[PDB]
């Protein structure tokens, strides 16, 4: 009973938390339950007809946890065991950062929306790398986790002048333990970060990251210890996470760069600064997540799927709460889905519930498997 993510008490506690308890306190308590391995867990074998892949990344189901949920990689095992196929830890920076001043996170239950001005609070690449190493050693001994995927989102310290120096630092420390690297050029809460989405700068960033990963492989290929201590046993793939607050010319220029640099995937999208209809967020700063971002980010998937001529796989992030939401992202062009706000508002049952809803929908719509639906809207 207690172990079951749908155990009736979780929804009762969650409704109480969302009404009376500060958002960051709720999150810290979630993390503490995860640290002491007392979160519920999903005991289901996932349907093989809902598996999916990006390149050699073989996802056991299409639902992962988005970056920012476990910034320091302290809760990996327990979050995955809720029923998710992967998690993106981070965003990490070379040096630790406490972030912007609190309160900096606010929820609106009515609209299932969040606004945050966190500012890349994390313990720093060195410490997070130790946390990921601990997970990778537990995984090596637990066959229950051997196929789960862990990506690492990397960014810059607030005061760093050249973003690439920070990106290279992170690759050389944590890259060997990552199944993929996500380049974060889209947070709205680090001044100047989003300027790096300009095509010229983005191109140099992508080529520099790819070159640093390639040098990691070259210089350690005949080491006694195998270099890739991750799930794939291969060098990490490289993804870029994009902001939805771009004009059509910027989107097109970005897509051209993604085609020329052979990026492995794009994460569409980060939070938006263009929603101001949420009364309770008036005179609050930061990016908005959740239901009000669904349509914006789904339209953005369709745009980039077409601008890249379907050659760049897509990871969907933005207002996914239901199996219908997930199928809309997939038919729009996405190969896999990331959740954040769904976890906040639906709680422990999030993965069990959305996986069941998507499966039934694949049945109803007549698909043989999930891959058949990718980009079918087009
Ligand atoms: C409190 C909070 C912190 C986040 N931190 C990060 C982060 O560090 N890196 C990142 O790439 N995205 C971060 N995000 C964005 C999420 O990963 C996700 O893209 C966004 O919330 C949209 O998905 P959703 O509508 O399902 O919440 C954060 C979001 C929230 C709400
Ligand atoms: C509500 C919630 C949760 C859940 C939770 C938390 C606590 C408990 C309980 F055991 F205490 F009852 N149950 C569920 C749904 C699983 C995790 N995080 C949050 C949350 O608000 N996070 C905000 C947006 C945040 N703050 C920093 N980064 N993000
Ligand atoms: O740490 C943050 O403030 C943050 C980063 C990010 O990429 N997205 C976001 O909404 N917040
Ligand atoms: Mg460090």
């Amino acid at each position: 009973e207690s172990y079951n993510p749908e155990f009736f008490l979780y929804d009762i506690f969650l409704k109480f938390c969302l009404k009376y308890i500060d958002g960051e306190i709720c999150h810290d308590l979630f993390l503490l339950l995860g640290k002491y391995n007392i979160l519920p867990y999903d005991t289901s074998n996932d349907s093989i007809y809902a598996c999916t892949n990006i390149k050699h990344l073989d996802f056991i189901n299409p639902f992962g946890v988005a970056a920012g949920f476990d910034k320091n990689g302290v809760c990996i095992d327990s979050i995955l065991k809720l029923g998710f196929s992967f998690i993106e830890i981070g965003t990490i920076t070379p040096r630790g950062q406490t972030g912007n001043a609190k309160p900096r996170i606010f929820r609106d239950v009515e609209s299932r929306s969040i606004i945050n001005s966190c500012g890349f609070n994390n313990m720093g690449c060195d410490k997070v790398t130790e946390n990921l190493i601990l997970f990778r050693k537990r995984q090596e001994e637990d066959k229950l986790l051997s196929k789960h995927i862990v990506g690492v989102s990397i960014g810059k310290n607030k005061d760093t002048v050249n973003i690439v120096d920070d990106l290279k630092y992170c690759i050389n420390k944590i890259g060997r333990y990552a199944d993929y690297i996500a380049i974060n050029v889209s947070s709205p809460n680090t001044p100047g970060l989003r300027d790096n989405q300009e095509a010229g700068k983005l191109k140099n960033i992508i080529l520099s990251v790819k070159e640093e990963i390639d040098n990691l492989e070259k210089n350690n290929i005949m080491n006694d210890e195998f270099l890739w201590f991750n799930t794939t046993k291969k060098k990490p793939l490289v993804f870029v996470k994009l902001a939805p607050d771009l004009n059509q010319e910027q989107k097109k220029e970005i897509a051209d760069v993604l085609l020329e640099t052979n990026i492995d995937g794009m994460i569409i999208s980060n939070t938006t600064t263009q929603i101001n209809d949420i009364k309770s967020f008036e005179n609050k700063k930061g990016g908005v997540s959740g239901a009000k971002l669904k349509d914006i980010s789904t339209k953005f998937i369709c745009e980039m799927y077409n601008y890249t001529n379907k050659q760049i796989p897509i990871i969907a992030s933005g207002g996914i709460f239901s199996g219908l939401d997930a199928l809309e992202k997939i038919e729009a062009g996405a190969s896999v889905c990331q959740l954040y706000s769904c976890l906040v508002f639906n709680g422990m049952k999030s993965a069990v519930q959305i996986k069941r809803e998507l499966n039934h929908l694949l049945y109803q719509r007549g698909y043989y498997n999930l891959k058949e639906a990718i980009g079918r809207k087009h």
